[PDB]
């Protein structure tokens, strides 16, 4: 899969399971078009968001619903979400792994970008 | 100073200077209304973005133009920007420091909320 | 494997390949006994450091040679290494994934700890 | 103040206050010689660890007792401590800020090296 989102809970040192992830793609008129969405699995990984055909060049935004995640665990987090906005596939198709490492008042988002 | 944005360069171990930061308040129609912006100073800090009177509860987005910063340094960045979206809670009093640690393919943002 | 070390290069958005990783275990006399070592693979992952039999309770230190890594890429990094010191298996055997996210002047080390 | 340690709590979004920090200098026999220590203040910062005269080039270890901090808060931590090991380079002048962002199962440490 060309786009994978991984979410870790840095409080529990665990995959962040059942985290909603929405992917949007910036349309020609600069709106965010819904591109794909999903939930992280039991491994904190979200696979199959898209395909190599569908995942064309563009600016993509990945909004990870970190607030609902923290809230379901009784935590009032700082952020509404963890975002990742990036140009994808500018110099040809890549595999993107987006790793979000979550704490209630901090997150980090990293891209592991590999050439398939 | 109820809101202060601090930006660090994890590649050079330095303040990320001259980083454009835009703050938006979520408007009733779910759109982002420009609220404040600035450039990080020589200390990587952006003060005076807002005032206590202006900084009411609401959802705020802090957009840090991390891409232009990395471009200015000649390093290919992953992200278009860093985008900190949060609810100002105002169960107070509260100062917000938003620290963004910046690497070309990674960033962290942390809120240090005090007082 | 009960202990896995993953290393990512946050500058290149890539696995940090061929990174030396040394694992020590705190002996009875508070010295660090060499426990295991290895290199991260092409995926930035180091598997097979140890086994469930060998990986008994203890305090373990994982020293990731981040300096040699950065130096081989022409970068003078801040840290000599990325360390992780933790008590392992205190309430029974666990799987530990240690993820180190590396920048020349910053690193983050996260543990994904799962119950096998 | 050539060396300043700052510790943040990523769980509470606060300075990590009263965090024990030990600084060691690597001795010629490859062992760690205690050099300086302190507790983070109410601002999560530990100043006055050393002086310019004392802080010569060398390999330093900053041990942040993250475990006791998490215990004091009732949260099971992963790490025994956070351990920042680095060469003071002294191609100068140089101030070192070591920021440690602290989560129970994760920490980041960043050096902001200025001047
Ligand atoms: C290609 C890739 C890159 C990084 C990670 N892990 C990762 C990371 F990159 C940041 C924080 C936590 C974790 Cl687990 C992973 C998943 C893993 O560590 O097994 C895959
Ligand atoms: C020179 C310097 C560098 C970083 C920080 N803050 C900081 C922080 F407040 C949280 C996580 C990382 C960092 Cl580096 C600070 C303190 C601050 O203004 O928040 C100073």
């Amino acid at each position: 899969c060309p786009l994978m989102v991984k979410v870790l809970d840095a409080v529990r040192g665990s995959p962040a399971i059942n985290v909603a992830v929405h992917v949007f793609r910036k349309a020609a008129d600069d709106t965010w078009e819904p591109f794909a969405s999903g939930k992280t699995s039991e491994s904190g990984e979200l696979h199959g968001l898209t395909t190599e055909e569908e995942f064309v060049e563009g600016i993509y935004k990945v909004e990870i619903d970190t607030k609902s995640y923290w809230k379901a665990l009784g935590i009032s987090p700082f952020h509404e979400h963890a975002e990742v906005v990036f140009t994808a596939n500018d110099s040809g198709p890549r595999r993107y792994t987006i790793a979000a490492l979550l704490s209630p008042y901090s997150y980090s988002t990293t891209a592991v970008v590999t050439n398939p």
